[PDB]
């Protein structure tokens, strides 16, 4: 059956937003297919602000996360395969979850 | 902040339905406020079919689960406080999750 990760991710995103937290996503920028600004990658990882105000056309689908965001005032489109989403947490207090490894992703 | 249980429950419910599974909910019938047919309770626990075909007016809110269902052809309304939802799983293969204890519920 399908991976649980995208469902847990959307569920946690909603919990975070409903509690007034800013949703931060930790991404493995080395994962095949990840398309993000390389200059912001630190040790092969990048943390992205997924709040409504900081993103444009946010999509949290089963296979990927996609949206527009500004980096130094320049709007850019990011594409993150679901297998590259490692965890999601509140910027304010670190509460959230790290997704469990799922065979289909590796 | 608010309990994560109702969000994980709705997320797992959707994953189950999307994978063609029949969502079964394990409930602690001894929990205060639970309103279910006592004659179906086994050892203080009751398992309920939450599929769309088997329920009427299904509500999965943050504080409770409510819906109409037939027992021996007689329609009855069930009310389950979220603190009484112990786990949710697929009737077909048992895949699902048991919710973690959360202080606010006990
Ligand atoms: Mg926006
Ligand atoms: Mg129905």
């Amino acid at each position: 059956s399908s991976p649980k990760r995208p469902y847990l991710l959307r569920a946690y995103y909603d919990w975070l937003v409903d509690n007034s937290f800013t949703p931060y996503l930790v991404v493995d920028a080395t994962y095949l297919g990840v398309n993000v600004p390389v200059e912001y990658v630190k040790d092969g990882q990048i943390v992205l602000n997924l709040s409504a105000s900081a993103t444009g056309n946010l999509q949290l689908t089963n296979d990927f996360i996609q949206f527009n965001a500004r980096f130094k005032g320049v709007s850019r489109e990011l594409y993150i395969p679901m297998g590259a989403a490692l965890a999601i947490y509140a910027r304010e207090n670190g509460d959230g979850v790290m997704f469990e490894p799922e065979e289909i992703y590796d």
